[PDB]
Formats: structure tokens, sequence, C-alpha cells
């Protein structure tokens, strides 16, 4: 709708492209639950193919759909925690406004932050401040639209400094199907982004990068194809002799098997090749 969206998530259509359905040197286990009242809970499991290290997650989340109320917890592998709280459409449509907390008892760190967004017609803002240790910082971000087109800017002052170390900004184009977008960071990393919906079983992803100023660029084409209203295949080249493949199969309604494979040119096959095995695993 004529929401703009989060710029934090401009170009995502674009930029899932190249990255869901790949995974080279990392086992990942998941196991989901889905419930829209009361709580859902996802654990994981990524064993690395190359350093042999095994971590794992976890994550509930309950969800108080009559206020707007969302808890969660995580508790990481390396003694990592957190928890986060949620309100949002409560106040006014659509302000949103959460809580976030951490811990390490390894060395003892602690870690809060607070976020904040409001979306409306045309107009898309959002704030997140951090009280991190030796370094609050606050972190803005402003996205408008005007028929398609869309514009946003994003800040990231910090206090213990009393500088602002990160300026972005987007201008794009998206429709239903086209979808454009361009990003410029600190004057010197340059984005792009082209997304084409093709037909119903098509999708097709270009991005465009480079440093300036610099001579050298990089880039690399994506595609996604639906074969089977279950299974599909993703394939992906760059600047840098990579060519990664994909493939995802529905096995089960609920259990879905994705494997990959990482090829490194001029050495196909040759040299050391990245692979991985993901198994999805939702109840």
């Amino acid at each position: 709708m004529a929401v703009p969206p989060t710029y934090a998530d401009l170009g995502e259509s674009a930029r899932d492209v190249f990255t869901k359905g790949y995974g080279f040197g990392l086992i990942k286990l998941d196991l989901k639950t889905k419930s829209e009242n009361g709580l859902e809970f996802t654990s994981s499991g990524s064993a690395n193919t190359e350093t042999t290290k095994v971590n794992g997650s976890l994550e509930t989340k309950y969800r108080w759909t009559e206020y707007g109320l969302t808890f969660t917890e995580k508790w990481n592998t390396d003694n990592t925690l957190g928890t986060e709280i949620t309100v949002e459409d409560q106040l006014a449509r659509g302000l949103k406004l959460t809580f976030d907390s951490s811990f390490s008892p390894n060395t003892g760190k602690k870690n809060a932050k607070i976020k904040t967004g409001y979306k409306r017609e045309h107009i898309n803002l959002g704030c997140d401040v951090d009280f991190d240790i030796a370094g609050p910082s606050i972190r803005g971000a402003l996205v408008l639209g005007y028929e398609g087109w869309l514009a946003g800017y994003q800040m990231n002052f910090e206090t213990s400094k009393s500088r602002v170390t990160q300026s972005n900004f987007a201008v794009g184009y998206k429709t239903d199907e086209f979808q454009l977008h361009t990003n410029v960071n600190d004057g010197t990393e340059f984005g792009g982004s082209i997304y084409q919906k093709v037909n119903k079983k098509l999708e097709t992803a270009v991005n465009l990068a480079w440093t300036a100023g610099n001579s050298n660029t990089r880039f690399g084409i994506a595609a996604k194809y639906q074969v089977d209203p279950d299974a599909c295949f993703s394939a992906k080249v760059n600047n840098s002799s990579l060519i990664g493949l994909g493939y995802t199969q529905t096995l089960k309604p609920g259990i879905k098997l994705t494997l990959s494979a990482l090829l490194d040119g001029k050495n196909v096959n040759a040299g050391g090749h990245k692979l991985g095995l993901g198994l999805e695993f939702q109840a």
C-alpha cells in the first residue's frame, strides 16, 4: 500500500534473491512452530564445515494480538542472553515502539536498546537508540513516497565521539513488479539493484557496487525459478568467478530440504569448493 517501506528494508526483494536458498560451509538445522495465538519457538543449530564448530540458538516469542504486545527471549550458545518487548498500533496508526536488553555472563557485559517507528501514507520514520557500554548511539531514518517514487536517508550519531559516523541516502522506483534501488554510503560505496517479476514463475535480480574513487567495480546477477509448487531452483554468479547454486525441495507438508554448492573459478572443479545442507522443519 502507499506506505513506504522501512529504510532497512529497501531493496529487500532483490537482496533475498542473492541470499535465500544458499548456505555454504554451514549445515543449518532449524525447527519452527506456527501459532498466531499464544507463542511460537524456533531452535537453530549450524555446524561449520571448516572449523567443525557447533552453534545453537533458541527463540521463544509470545504474542498478545489483542494489545500488540510481543515478548521474546533467545539465550544463544556462547552464554548470550536477551529479551525484547514490542508494542504497536495502540496510540495511533501506525506507531511502533519496542524495548531491548542483553547480557553476557562470560565476562560481565550488558547492553540495552530502544527502537521507534511511525508509518503512514507517503511517510515512514524510524529512530533507534542503544544504551551500549561506552557508546550511546542514536539511529534515525526517513523514507518518503510520491507515486511509486520513493527516497530515503539514514543517520547514525554517536555520543562518545560526538560525531556522525554514517550517512546513507537512497532513491528508487518500486511498483508491484519492477523495482529499482540505488544507495550511497559516506560518499564512497555506491549501490544499485533491479528487481524483475517477469512471469508468475520467474524472478530476476541484478546488483551493482563500487568504491569511490576506485576504478574497480563488483557486480553479480541472480535468478529464482519456481519449477514445482513445492520446489525451486536458484543460481547466482558475480565478477569474482563464483557460481553459487541452490535447490529447495519440500519433502513433506512442513519439511523442506535445501542443498547448495559454491564453485570458485577458474577452478571448477579443482580446489576447495564449499557446500552445505539446510533442512527446514516447521511444525
